[PDB]
Formats: C-alpha cells, sequence, structure tokens
C-alpha cells in the first residue's frame, strides 16, 4: 500500500510537470476525475489502459509510470547460504564445465550484481596465452573480485594482448566494463579456486541508457571525451565546455584577459592551465573549475592488488572490526570494497553509518549477527558462513561475533551531480523532492 | 521496427547482468526457449505475463522493461504555432482567468517542459503583496524564463518574504524548483505580457528519484549536504567522504602527514584546505580532489537578469549571429540560455555543434531556415514566428535569414558523471555501451 502511495505522489508528479491540472487529465485522457483522484491519493493502482493513453498525448513514457517496488523494507535484506545453492547453475564452455554460478544479495533498489563463481577448468601452467582458458566478450557491468583459492586471472589490456594473474586468498581486482576476461583454477590446488565477482551498474544504467539510446551512434559516441592520460582529459573537458558556451576564441580571450596566444597554448597541450587559470577559465565559460579538471589520475583499466599490498586499520577507536582495504579505482570515487575482521560480542550499539549501498559476504567459517535501526524499529539477524547481505545507504549498524566479511560500497545514481543538485535545491525540499504530495498550485488561490 | 530492436537488446541486457542465457532464463521463466530468442532479436514484444514473471523472480522492476520512443528520428523536431493553440487550456486562480497555457516543442527523449503561458492577470502596482497575484506552491522543474512585455515576476526569498522583479521584454530569469513565484501583467501595458517558461530536469527525475523513493525518509534526507555557503560545502563534502573511506582520524592523520591542529581547523572551518592539502586529502580518502570540491561561488536562488545585462558577441568570427547570454547559473553548469539574432542569407557551413539537448523558439517576427544533418541525411525545414523545435545533442546545425531566435541548452543526465564514466569506457564501447547486441560469452569458446 506504500507501493501506491508513492505511485500515486509518482502520478501526481507528471502532472504537474506537464503543467495539467487533475481535471486536464480526465478530459485529455477520456476518464472520470474520480479515476485521476484515485490514482492520485494511491487508493487505486493506474491501469495499462491509461498508461497507453497517456504516452499517446503527452511527451511521457511508460517507463515512467512503473515504480521500483521496496523489496527490502526492513532496510537490510538477507540472502542465505542455502538459498544461493538453489540458484546455481552450471556453465559449459568449448563443451566442457567452465564456471558455476550462483546468485548472492540483491535488491530491486540497488545496482548490484554479485556472482559467486567457481573456477571448473583447471589449467597447468600460469601462460596467459593457454588455450585452456575460454574467454567472455566483456561485459557492460562494472567488476570487482574478491579471490578464494588459487585462481588465475586472465585480461586484455587495451592493445589486446593476453595477460594473467596468479591470485591466492585476499587479492582482488577491478577491471573496466567490456574488457574480456576470464578465469581458471591452478592445477594442484586443494580445491577449485572461488571468486566473488561484485559486479555493479554506475551512472550509465537504467534512464541514462535510454537517454543514449534513442540518439544516433555518430552523436552518442561524441559524449565519450579523449580520457586515455590526464593531459588528453584536460583538453578534452576543456574543448567541450568551450563549446558549449558558444564563445569565439577572440570573446573567449576578451572576457578572461588572456592573449589568443596564451589561449592557443591551451588547445595544443603546449601549456596546461594553472589552477588560477583554470579558475578564471571556468568563470569565462560559465562552470565551475570542479566541471573543467579532470581526476587527480588516470588509472588502469584493470587494477590487480595483492593481499600483502592492503592497508589496514583499527576501526573504530574501540576497535570492534579490522578493515582492510581492498582494490580500488578513482575512476570509481565511490565505489570500497574492504575486508573487515570481526572482533566483538560484548553489546549491540551500532557504530557503522554511511552513505553508500553496500553488499555484504560472510567469507569466514563462523557465523555473525547483523544489528541496524530502520523506521524507528530495531533488529537482530544472523549472517552464517556463505550468507550474504544488502543495505540500504545510511542505516545504523554493526557486526558482531569472531569472523570475517566482505564489503563492497557503491554509489549507484546519487552519489556526485545528483547528490550535489539535491543539496542545492535544499533540505527543507528533500521530501518532496523525492515524491511530491501536492498540486503544484492551489485554484482556490493564495489569497 | 528499430523499436523491437533496441526492446530486445535490452531485455538482453538484463540476462546478461544476472548472468543468465537464453536457455537458464526459459527454464527459470517456464517458457519456451523460441520465445526467448523471439524477443531477443526483436521478433515480438515481449508480454506482460512473461515481465510479471521475471519481476516475481529477478531482482528486475517493470520499468526496466519498457524502452523511450524515439518520436525524433530525423535529429530535429519541430512543434508550429498552430499546434501551440490547439493546446491551449486557460486555467482559472481565485475564480478569475490567470494564466494561458500552451505547449511548444517537446520529446519523449529530452527532460523539456517548456510552456507559452500568458498573464491574463493585470495588477494597478507593483507592490509584491499585492493580492490580485495568486502564487503557486513551487514546483519539481527547473525554470529558466523568457520576458516578453511588461510582466512582473513575483517570487519568496529563502525567508519567505515576498518580492517582485519588474521585467521587460528580453528580461530572463532561473528559479530554484520548489521556490513559489507568479506572474502578472502591468497595467497601462498595450498587450498581455507572455512568458516562456521553460521548465526541464536535470538530475534528480526518473531513476535517481526512484532509488532516493524506495528510501525511508530519515535515510534519504541524509543525502542532502548543508550547501548554504561555500565555506558549508566544503565542510560537508569533506566530511561525507571521510565517513566513506571508514578510516578513523588518527589514520586520517598518518595517512596524510597532517597534524591535529591541522585537522581540527578543517572540521571546525577555522582554516580550509588550500589546493595543495585538498590533493593529500583526497589521496588519502582514495577519491578526486575534484570530488571534495564545491563549486567555485554559491549562486542565489533566483537569479534575475535584464536585457542591457547580457553580454553579446559575435558568431561566428564569420559573424552569421549575434549571441545574447541569458540568465544562468553556475548551480547547473550546462544549462546555457541565449537570444540569437539572425543575420545570414547563404552560408553552407552547419556552424553550431554542442553536446547538450536543446529548445528553440522563434520570438521573432520573421521566418527562418533551418539546416542541418542527421545519419547521413540532409534537412531544410522553415521556422515561422511562434514554432519552436528540439535539437538532439551533438546535431550540426545553422539558422538562416533575418530574425531572433531563443535557446536552451541543458545536459539532462548525461552530462557530467555519466559522460566522464562512458569517456574512461572507452569510446570503442560506446555501441554496446548504449545498447548491448552479444551475449557477453561465446559457448563455443573463444
Ligand atoms: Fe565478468
Ligand atoms: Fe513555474
Ligand atoms: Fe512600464
Amino acid at each position: 500500500d506504500s507501493y501506491l502511495i508513492r505511485s500515486g505522489n509518482n502520478f501526481l508528479g507528471i502532472l504537474n510537470d506537464i503543467k495539467r491540472r487533475p481535471e486536464d487529465a480526465a478530459n485529455e485522457l477520456g476518464v472520470s476525475i474520480e479515476e485521476i483522484n484515485s490514482i492520485i491519493s494511491g487508493k487505486q493502482k493506474i491501469s495499462p489502459s491509461l498508461i497507453e493513453k497517456a504516452v499517446n498525448i503527452w511527451p511521457v513514457n511508460e517507463r515512467d509510470f512503473y515504480i521500483v517496488s521496496d523489496d527490502c523494507s526492513s532496510g537490510i535484506l538477507i540472502m542465505t547460504s542455502q538459498d544461493s545453492i538453489k540458484s546455481s547453475r552450471i556453465m559449459e564452455r568449448a563443451g566442457k564445465p567452465y564456471y558455476e554460478y550462483r546468485d548472492t544479495a540483491m535488491s530491486k533498489t540497488a545496482p548490484f550484481r554479485p556472482e559467486w563463481i567457481l573456477e571448473l577448468c583447471k589449467v597447468e601452467n600460469n601462460d596467459p596465452e593457454n588455450p585452456k582458458a575460454q574467454w567472455n566478450n566483456g561485459h557492460f557491468m562494472h567488476q570487482f573480485t574478491y579471490f578464494i583459492g588459487e585462481v588465475n586471472f586472465y585480461y586484455k589490456d587495451p592493445e589486446g594482448k593476453k595477460h594473467v594473474a596468479i591470485m591466492n586468498t585476499g587479492d582482488s581486482m577491478y577491471i573496466t566494463p567490456f574488457t574480456p576476461h576470464t578465469f581458471t583454477t591452478r592445477d594442484g590446488a586443494s580445491q577449485n579456486g572461488l571468486i566473488l565477482a561484485l559486479t555493479y551498474g554506475s551512472k550509465l544504467t537504467g534512464d541514462i541508457q535510454q537517454e543514449l539510446s534513442s540518439l544516433s551512434l555518430d552523436c552518442g559516441s561524441q559524449y565519450a571525451l579523449d580520457f586515455t592520460n590526464h593531459e588528453n582529459a584536460s583538453l578534452s573537458l576543456l574543448e567541450y565546455y568551450f563549446e558549449l558556451s558558444n564563445l569565439t576564441k577572440e570573446k573567449f580571450a576578451k572576457r578572461t584577459n588572456f592573449s589568443m596566444e596564451t589561449l592557443a597554448d591551451f588547445f595544443t597541450k603546449k601549456k596546461l592551465p594553472t589552477f588560477d587559470e583554470l579558475k578564471i577559465i571556468a568563470k569565462a565559460l560559465n562552470v565551475n573549475s570542479r566541471d573543467l579538471m579532470p581526476n587527480d589520475l588516470t588509472e588502469s583499466k584493470v587494477i590487480v592488488k595483492t593481499h600483502d599490498q592492503c592497508d589496514h586499520w583499527k576501526y573504530p577507536e574501540s576497535g570492534n572490526y579490522e578493515f582492510y582495504e581492498l582494490a580500488s579505482t578513482t575512476a570509481l570515487p565511490h565505489s570500497k570494497a574492504f575486508e573487515i575482521d570481526v572482533s566483538s560480542s560484548e553489546d549491540l550499539n551500532l557504530d557503522l553509518k554511511v552513505g553508500l549501498h553496500q553488499y555484504v559476504y560472510n567469507i569466514g567459517d563462523s557465523a555473525l549477527t547483523i544489528n541496524w535501526n530502520y523506521e524507528n524499529k530495531t533488529y537482530q539477524k544472523s549472517l552464517n558462513p556463505g550468507d550474504s547481505a544488502y543495505i540500504k545507504p545510511f542505516v545504523p549498524h554493526n557486526f558482531r561475533g569472531n569472523g570475517k566479511i566482505l564489503i563492497l560500497r557503491i554509489g549507484g545514481k546519487i552519489s556526485g551531480d545528483s547528490q550535489r543538485e539535491l543539496s542545492f535545491v535544499g533540505r527543507e525540499n528533500t521530501q518532496r523532492a523525492i515524491s511530491e504530495t501536492m498540486q503544484w498550485f492551489d485554484p482556490k488561490g493564495s489569497n
């Protein structure tokens, strides 16, 4: 029923945005005003017949009327090791069993696609060209990976040359979307190698992808700027925002009080604008220096990090956890992967809180408890070995017991531009910004 | 239909992301593998029965299966002044007709909601408290406005006080979402005032709004950082990203090699980190300095800009146009509004090209010709007074003749983070990133 309230708020917002009153919707859609008001109030779900009428007269899409179902209303969603076994499926490559996939904790509200994947193909050497390795085409999802056992991680560099990483338990990696890769188990291993492939979408799924799909490939491909290195990224961003301004080079020079030659040094990669120069350039282009800056450095398309390279620290000061910093890339500043040693059993107090989507997997051999609070209610559930969990953003929680967990945090679609826009709109408006509850004007008047 | 091909590609993407082969989808959904392949190849639209079944076993929502119909297949969509009159609706406030709305050029692929709105209520003075002004509640859409005639722009400040800006032809404004406002016509004016309220969504509509809607208000509201001023924005971002790292303050100090007095001055707003210090903080928090940076300055919630205040220049160097920079705010760096005088008769070059959504309205009293190219096909169409058009991003085009146009450019959801991510993925991967066409692996091998 809270689904219907959110669905009614969604329909009301659609009517506000196109400047249609409830009476206007009834007249233009050929339906009674009672049906329109019953949808707005959340009494009756909107029908497929009404949705199709709306697409026919208004610049709205069918997907605008279907909201996301909340499948984790208590704030944390747990999937058992037994349920993961039931979802098992074997995939063959070149006629022999190659992978076993198992689903882990996912939610309709989060972009996680975390896969338990056992490596069924064994190799006799660590040659990256070994023909036993069956390669994929690369895939759309970003992929973080945690290694368990004697796994070989095969991947290609941008030139197409094959590489392999000889991985062991606690190693981790990140691989950029559409980079081909495959995994095997080394011969002589006590058991088959296993990877926890924590794949996810970021800022190219859902609505944004649809906004691109309606563009021609020639136009759409021009959004992809040259970020192959830091200097190219600086010029690509400068050129893009210079084009956005619709200035001439002469007016641009006159506005910044830079010479035409100074500008020429920038656009030919001869000179790089200093921080002070970048701020003047940004003001002239009606943008922020933040908008002209690339990332601080250019990461490799594939990041490999062995466990011995992981920095660690106690958290919090009391020391209930030991955090291990797993593989990462500044190309995804909101993707945080941690290995956490849990050694605390004295209380139920909530010592962890973070504004990101969270996925958990019990990689130890002991059971752990998750305590959390959500909507004025406190919960406590067990996370056994092989169990996984999804945690909504900002939910205060802890982990209790003696064990080890894998955690991946991602920003989803909110972190970054969206979070910043919501902050500018104002904290007093966040509730209405998330879900509209009133018509955009009162016809009786404000007087 | 290219709709069914894109819709099948979308279904393939869903299966790839959950690691389901066509055979895996057939077994779990209880349907034949021919039905699965016929959807993927575009030979048949997926049924509501199959979608409902997919939502019941997989972490997908129904909206994931409905794609956007391309209603602008030529790259530019034109709406006539007559079509705008046909969409007319007069709205009353406090018992009297107050506005006449008319729709202008819109596309299902773009976030524009641009309204032609005639001010039917006339006021006898310029008092912001005048009871004839009928205020709204504020609305979700960002709003740019271009003024035609003797219009009064009423708005409220953050403290709820009422203001009025005495506007005239060529004036423009921006107003932040949910700021209440209304418009009237000044007396003695020869005709009713008109505004072109070019409203639009940016980065809080659709999926982003859905991602927030499933969170409790307590959790969702914590995404809203304190951006009331530049210093508060700097501390808000620093604290948010410090929490993401899950460091203690002590490990943070050891990682940065900063003294505790230096960190304490940051978190109490005594001192703000220098640019060199900000790079050290970002490396320690495993993010970019740009991610820790706020905007350069804090803009007002309402921006008012008269015609006299608009800088202008000839474009290009040869001089087919005179561009006038209308109202703007660095809170939306991808929103660019221009008034353009066109005085070019015979130049073949397509001299305008920009990676943003574009809205055009003929505000002059003369017709203009728009030339453009899209998908290896050159077009030429007329833009009469009162006609409007939507232009897809990166479409090369020009305007020819003698006249005046209003242009609003917005980034939609693409500009910013999404564009940067697509750039990192690589231009050679753009086709599959936009629409996946192959299974993520070949079951026969490499
Ligand atoms: Fe993969
Ligand atoms: Fe408005
Ligand atoms: Fe006057």
